[PDB]
């Protein structure tokens, strides 16, 4: 079987990507964040606390025909950037695009964070992470992709996000329509529970691409590019009048300003990210003070290919027993 379906950026600025996902009979529509940095999936509820709850679509159990109770089954997670959520557990009908899977541990939130609460459009994540990550004790439980993997055509998924544009996941195919040239494969490890991979290099605009590994995760549900101190200081060098501001949390830049593009390596293969993808606009109302999109690893212990970079590209998931990653331009 094969699943399909689109996935819209949430503001302006691509800050974040939902995709409208059936849980319970009849279907209760959610819009989710597909993460591929964690592993929970878990949503807004008729259980969270009211006062933490400011217009997302909440999922209610007790009107689902297929939800179970996980009798003592608890979990909370941190991301991050200091997000949390907590809650209990239910099992019950997921399907994603047509994609149906039974008995998918649905987590119900009792209690999230403010940034979850302000953000009105995300009723929760879907994490696609590997399940080793999963919070849900005593018994940790399947990811989504996990569950549905014995039943796809391949054991893969793709993402080809959008810059200021609706894009797709698909489930257990790949769609060769979606890019151009030649898909260039490269070795995951998943000692850590995310997709990482060793990156190749990079080059700054029309600049000398220098080779040096760079470790990160590819990670669909973090909005920015965040990478060693050293690269990111040889990007903002390139941009007149950019600085890094203590006060602002990063590199900001003047708005007037063009700014280039940057590459990254994936094995032999190039992937281009065009200046105005690392532009997210002024750091607050009306100031002539930008943010830029790429910032620096070094407080964060990772490095970390987020929306920023794989919105260049078409990504493909390849949950094999052997996994790899997959880049194409596009
Ligand atoms: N998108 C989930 C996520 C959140 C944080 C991290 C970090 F920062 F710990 F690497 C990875 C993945
Ligand atoms: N990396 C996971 C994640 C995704 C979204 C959010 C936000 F923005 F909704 F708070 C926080 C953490």
């Amino acid at each position: 079987s094969t699943g399909s379906a689109t996935t819209t950026p949430i503001d302006s600025l691509d800050d974040a990507y939902i995709t409208p996902v059936q849980i319970g009979t009849p279907a209760q529509t959610l819009n989710l964040d597909f993460d591929t940095g964690s592993s929970d999936l878990w949503v807004f509820s008729s259980e969270t606390t009211a006062s933490e709850v400011d217009g997302q679509t909440i999922y209610t159990p007790s009107k689902s025909t297929t939800a179970k109770l996980l009798s003592g089954a608890t979990w909370s997670i941190s991301y991050g950037d200091g997000s949390s959520s907590s809650g209990d557990v239910y099992t019950d009908t997921v399907s994603v695009g047509g994609l149906t899977v039974t008995g998918q541990a649905v987590e119900s939130a009792k209690k999230v964070s403010s940034s979850f609460t302000e953000d009105s459009t995300i009723d929760g994540l879907l994490g696609l992470a590997f399940s080793t990550l999963n919070t849900v004790s005593p018994t940790q439980q399947k990811t989504f992709f996990d569950n549905a993997k014995a039943s796809l055509d391949s054991p893969v998924f793709t993402a080809d996000l959008g810059y200021h544009a609706p894009g797709t996941y698909n489930f257990g195919f790949i769609d060769t329509t979606a890019y151009t040239g030649s898909i260039t494969y490269t070795a995951v490890s998943t000692k850590q529970g995310f997709w990482e991979w060793t990156s190749t290099g990079y080059a700054v605009g029309s600049g000398t691409f220098k080779s040096t590994s760079i470790d990160g995760i590819a990670d669909t549900g973090t909005t920015l590019l965040y990478l060693p101190a050293t690269v990111v200081s040889a990007y903002w060098a390139q941009v007149s009048g950019a600085k890094s501001s203590s006060s602002v949390g990063g590199y900001v830049f003047p708005c007037s300003a063009t700014l280039p593009s940057f590459t990254f390596g994936v094995g032999s293969a190039r992937i281009v990210i065009p200046g105005d993808y690392i532009d997210f606009g002024p750091i607050s109302t009306g100031s002539s003070s930008c943010f830029g999109g790429i910032q620096s690893s070094a407080g964060i212990g990772i490095n970390i290919f987020g929306d920023v970079a794989l919105k260049a590209a078409f990504v493909v998931f390849n949950g094999a027993t052997t996994p790899t990653l997959g880049f194409a331009s596009k």
